[PDB]
């Protein structure tokens, strides 16, 4: 074999997924403009671990396994490029990871908020049109976000909710409440895709994924040049990964506000597994499937405690600090998000364990010398966002 | 006064509104790039009635009343232009009509679907940033769309719905189900605005307006050069206006599919009244108000009957025809949309009457010679939409 086009395949989730699918014997190609690497240069950021170029990454995989991952370098917002890539590769499935995924980045200034929504929304529209025009039966596996749902006072369902209102019943799309221009762009994406499923017969699966943690997967650990990126800065870094790196360098864990913010989380190893499951068990024509993709819920404070305890076993004497929250969000809220669709399809989760934290912490300690502590504290305010293009 | 910036002020709803607000003694300016006029030239379309240039329109209003409506010609997607216009005028309220509003246009091809979403979503984001940066207390009166709600099997509320799910209760944004790339762009707009109200304290009112009908308003009838446009083509024309023009030229009424499609409608005279009411009674800081802006619900078949009966009194011998529906939508569905917020604020509606239909029909007959019958039948398919840029 089945042919899979991995848009955003040079990224954190995409690279791990591309290698996994190739190992599982799918014919794979990567479509990426590598703009994520440009963001690092422009903002002065750097991955914890050094990563190889996309060309060397692909070359190494071929040298080790003999398998060739095709590469198409370009911006999917450029339809000519996307169309040519689609016609050249002829994918049976498309996994779309190719979007600006940072909430902080989307809040830097007007230019970055506009770039985020244009890049994400238009890019996704182009993907839908390419599928419709060049391979209508192609299954779209889209990376959405648990953040689309926000933090309502009721249980969060997997994309749909059956409601009885004024004596009548119906199953409707779950109300969306995004808290950043980035999260909003995903809401827009999901609404756009749902429409094309009904109007054109497109088959798609929206993976509303929670926060991913970890850096190792069976494939990326086979050689140093296959190593994945591990972000710890306040722009692209996420909660758990950030805390582990902070613990390793002796920086107090950065708890934003009260720390009651609760979200779904999952090991990067489960990210690749879930995507493969979605590909192996495709949506039917005209069906818009929605899976809540995470394995466990944790509050920020809970993560802080787990990392502190794990760090103690390594003599890190982890400390915690309360950082005035740069974001506008509920710091204490109800949270009970449903997640059984993937489990029903055979998901065998890697729940957060002492072993994972021990491994991740030791990894951070190993490359502690490469950590730029100046990028640990957040400097992007949700409320103070302006129109002048900022230079970090 | 109070200063009002009318974005899209050269358009159908915008022009009538700009004149009305000026008459009501608000200081008014119009921000428009006049791209709507370019669409007419590009697609070979033309208004039923000849309209004057925006410059002559504004000049005539000044000659008649002595009042000056300031004009800023530019694309709001160009932030430099929008910022300069905002700083120059210093609006207390902004009414945003400046978007690509045709569902058929948004379905012509990939380029037009992408243009629709980019123009609308990015333009609206720029407006939000301009308000935040140059006049945070400025009230945004946004034109949304009843189409955002789709046609669910339950009552449609005014933006929000209180639901009890699994033993818990909460009031959430009403589920959105748009049926075109244009309607989808409005859903995106509304979600984006709601976020900025909470994050930045923006005050906004989303006017989810139904289908507008009519061509006359007290102000536009004061002189021929103030005349508003009346669209009847299958791209920009809407149901009732289209039927009246069809009846006048002896063309069978174009009922798409079964004709059970039900929507909310309102006289253009109520459009201007509702906008003024929203401006005179502004939303509070951080509040995202949502009003369902229409006065009565009608099914396509119901409109066909009303126009036939009205046409009979003028000896038009109106006929009806069933056109294979170019759109993907429910042709028989439940529809009970709530609309009381505007009435509670003092709306004095002009319900559809024999007098209105008689007047509108006679108007169409008056300019029947200018009707290009080749543009009456729809040629844009929701399902056959392609990637090649079309030339109509
Ligand atoms: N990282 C997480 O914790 C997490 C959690 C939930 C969902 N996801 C989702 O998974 C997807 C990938 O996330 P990630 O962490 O791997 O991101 P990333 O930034 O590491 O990877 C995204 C990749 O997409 C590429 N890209 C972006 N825009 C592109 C365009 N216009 N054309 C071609 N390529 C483009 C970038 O260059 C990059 O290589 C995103 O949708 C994201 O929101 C990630
Ligand atoms: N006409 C209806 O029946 C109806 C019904 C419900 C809601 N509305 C809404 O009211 C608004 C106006 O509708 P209309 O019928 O007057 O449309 P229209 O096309 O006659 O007017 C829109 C105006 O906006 C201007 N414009 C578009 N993009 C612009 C940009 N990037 N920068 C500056 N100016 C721009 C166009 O040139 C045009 O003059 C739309 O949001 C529409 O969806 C209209
Ligand atoms: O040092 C930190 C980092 C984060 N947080 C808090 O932890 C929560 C999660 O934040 P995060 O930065 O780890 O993740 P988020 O911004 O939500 O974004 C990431 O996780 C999202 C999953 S979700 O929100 O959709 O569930 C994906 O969509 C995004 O692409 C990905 O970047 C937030 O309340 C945040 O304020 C802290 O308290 N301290
Ligand atoms: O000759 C015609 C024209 C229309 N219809 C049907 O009548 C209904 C209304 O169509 P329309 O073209 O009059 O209006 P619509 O496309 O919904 O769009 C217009 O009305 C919308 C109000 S609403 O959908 O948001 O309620 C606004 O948002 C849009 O900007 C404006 O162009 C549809 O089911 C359509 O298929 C016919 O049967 N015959």
């Amino acid at each position: 074999g089945s042919r899979v086009m991995v848009i955003g395949g040079d990224g954190y989730c995409g690279w791990a997924t591309a290698l996994h699918l190739s190992k599982k014997n799918y014919e794979v190609c990567i479509v990426d403009n590598l703009v994520r690497r440009l963001f690092d240069h422009q903002l002065g950021l750097e991955s914890l671990t050094p990563i190889a170029s996309i060309h060397d990454r692909i070359s190494r995989w071929k040298a080790l396994t003999g398998k060739s991952i095709e590469l198409y370098v370009g911006d999917i917002c450029d339809f000519e490029f996307l169309a040519e890539s689609f016609k050249s590769f002829e994918p049976d499935s498309v996994v779309h990871f190719g979007e600006q995924r940072s909430a902080p980045y989307s809040m830097i200034d007007r230019s970055r908020a506009v770039y985020t929504q244009h890049n994400n929304v238009i890019g996704t529209l182009n993907v839908l049109f390419a599928i419709k025009e060049f391979g209508e039966e192609c299954h779209l596996v889209k990376l959405g976000a648990m953040g689309e749902y926000g933090t309502p006072n009721i249980d969060i369902e997997e994309g749909y909710i059956t409601i009885t209102h004024n004596g009548r019943t119906d199953t409707l799309p779950y109300p969306k409440q995004a808290s950043s221009f980035y999260h909003l762009s995903k809401v827009h994406d999901s609404h756009n895709i749902a429409f094309t499923c009904k109007a054109w017969g497109i088959r798609a699966t929206d993976l509303n994924q929670g926060v991913v943690y970890g850096v190792k997967t069976d494939e990326t650990e086979m050689h140093e040049e296959l190593r994945n990126r591990l972000d710890y800065d306040a722009v692209f870094g996420t909660a758990l990964n950030r805390f582990c790196v902070q613990a390793a360098v002796g920086h107090p864990l950065t708890v934003y506000g009260k720390g009651g913010q609760t979200r779904g989380y999952l090991d990067i190893r489960d990210t690749v597994q879930c995507v493969e499951i979605a590909i192996a068990n495709p949506a039917k024509a005209g069906e818009f499937r929605v899976f809540n993709q995470f394995t466990e819920q944790f509050s920020v404070n809970e993560l802080a405690s787990l990392v502190t305890k794990a760090g103690s076993k390594l003599g890190l004497d982890v400390k915690k600090m309360t950082v005035p929250n740069p974001r506008v969000e509920a710091e204490e809220h109800y949270y009970n998000a449903k997640h059984t669709k993937l489990m029903e399809l055979g998901l065998e989760p890697h729940y957060l364990s002492d072993s994972l934290l021990d491994s991740l912490l030791n990894f951070a300690v190993q490359f502690k010398d490469r950590v730029d502590t100046k990028q640990i504290m957040p400097s992007v305010s949700w409320k103070k966002i302006g129109v002048k293009t900022k230079s970090m």
